[PDB]
């Protein structure tokens, strides 16, 4: 039983790992808020989607990837020119090792944080286990 | 247990309320009512949920959809276009629920497309385990 | 059984076509088809099923794309930005299948992003239940 869901309580921006740290679903423990990381501990086929909110007013784009051991394996941009707010979203279905490390990753612009409302989510659950 | 659904929005709404996803395609349980708009747990464990709603297009700048848990915010999306294009106010949670829990989408601003088959504006979810 | 499967688009596509994912990154069960880009049932049961299409920028303002049983439409997405600005049309189901039913991705209008590693537009599902 692995699955987990939080949100980003904070303004993160450039090319840093997302920490969501609003945490409301962590079973199994294998996500940690301090680091915004997944780490898998039983192996398996996991599903991973992630909703970033760009942060409205400059900019114009911000990009958000789905890194497994720092190696990319979903992208998405939000993007549009009169700043407005939009989503970098997307979803994976991939095999982790233990140890594996399965993080969103900024890859430029700014992303917004909210202390409670959760605009900005990352969760996953295990599918099968090896 | 096998219970899982998926509804699309067939009606536009602009108010600050429950949306009622009424055309209903899949409902194994039947713990999703069309006529109230809502999920109601029955039973315990952790479930999956995704939303994606879409707004008006040519009428208005930004629509709010929040996913609620009994009445409490789970999840918020936000469409904004100062063109008044169509976009998005899409969001995905896992919540445990306890028998009579109720899960839901709320507008919270703005204007949503609905539509009698095409399935634009959407709503589903599954358990993932039973407690 | 294990059936579940996650590809990205490697190559552009425009018009009204059938999307052929074909970066395939999971295909447990082997049901996901990246010559045909279908997904065709073996396994009888209730499927999730989730996409996320990324509109070429730069160059047009409107994309669509659609979810398909077989002929049929059963969930709809529009990308839309009068600044040509990169948008996404993204949706997500829960259907029963029977054997031999096709599950794709149709573009209806629009240019789409595809391109070698980076997965931006992407098509995934997975078995929930059996029947």
């Amino acid at each position: 039983r692995v699955a987990f869901y939080a949100g980003l309580k904070n303004p993160h921006e450039g090319y840093e790992v997302l920490k969501f740290d609003d945490v409301v679903t962590n079973l199994g423990n294998n996500y940690d808020a301090a680091s915004g990381k997944f780490t898998c501990n039983i192996p398996g086929t996991y599903f991973f989607t992630y909703h970033v909110l760009m942060r409205g007013g400059d900019g114009t784009s911000m990009w958000a990837d789905l890194c497994k051991n720092g190696q990319v394996r979903a992208s998405a941009i939000a993007q549009d020119a009169d700043q407005n707010y939009d989503y970098a979203s997307n979803s994976v279905i991939l095999h982790l090792d233990a140890g594996d490390e399965v993080f969103i990753k900024l890859d430029g612009g700014k992303a917004h944080g909210g202390n409670s409302n959760k605009y900005s989510t990352f969760s996953g659950f295990i599918i099968y286990s090896d």
